[PDB]
């Protein structure tokens, strides 16, 4: 039946499951100090940089002093990269965007 | 003047600082149960599913019992992504890959 209808949440939860697998092994991996060889292990070079550039676009996005030229040309964040950002800020928590803010933003 | 050149180690540091600083930022995220939902900022979610996926890789080729064809039709995954997986463990750290043979090899 499952694979015949047009949506699944045995499916979403299998995946959930298997993605929670991953956050585990990673909130261990910090607690034995061999999270760094895990990340390496898990991530590509260019999917690194990409996370460490998101970190930048993101800072950003919260302390809101850049034009777009900026963005597209100083971080390399055009239009598209923007609005999805900019929406996944907006379906955060208010907690998450909060302590983001208490963390990017406190060290300048 | 690096940029001239024909290799900067200079923005290999400056990729590596930025790099880091995402994974104290996660340290500190776990802590706090913000884990969660800044892994849903910072990542899509096919990237969430590769994550999840990843983790089923790295299982199924340390306990060596799936075929090629097993882990194409049940991971999708290709010679590529096998190969390149391979080449991932073969360059881990021992006390990464121990570690690993027991957090995916001690549940069943």
């Amino acid at each position: 039946m499952a694979q015949q209808s047009p949506y699944s949440a045995a499916m979403a939860e299998q995946r959930h499951q298997e993605w929670l697998r991953f956050v585990d092994l990673l909130k261990n991996a910090y607690q034995n100090d061999l999270h760094l060889p895990l990340l390496n292990l898990m991530l590509t070079p260019d999917e690194r940089e990409a996370l460490g550039t998101r970190v930048r676009i993101v800072e950003e996005l919260l302390r809101g002093e850049m034009s777009q030229r900026e963005l597209k040309n100083e971080l390399g964040a055009g239009i598209a990269t923007i609005t999805r950002g900019s929406n996944s800020l907006k379906a955060a928590p208010v907690e998450l965007r909060q302590w983001l803010e208490e963390v990017l933003l406190k060290s300048d």
